[PDB]
């Protein structure tokens, strides 16, 4: 559309993994430790790490 929406769109595609793998990683789960949950991941390290970091961090902020 107009020159910001442009970037607005193309951003959507940058670091897509980190972006996502992080979100799930943060999203609450008190039935499982991060470790357990990250074991179930199938998208390899980047996602894995991503996911983890965010989880652990978030949780701790939940403290």
């Amino acid at each position: 559309m107009l020159q910001k929406k442009i970037e607005e769109i193309a951003a959507k595609y940058k670091h897509s993994v980190v972006k996502k793998c992080c979100y799930d990683g943060a999203c609450v789960n008190n039935d499982e430790t991060c470790e357990q949950r990250a074991a179930r991941i199938s998208l390899g390290p980047r996602c894995i790490k991503a996911f983890t970091e965010c989880c652990v961090v978030a949780s701790q902020l939940r403290a």
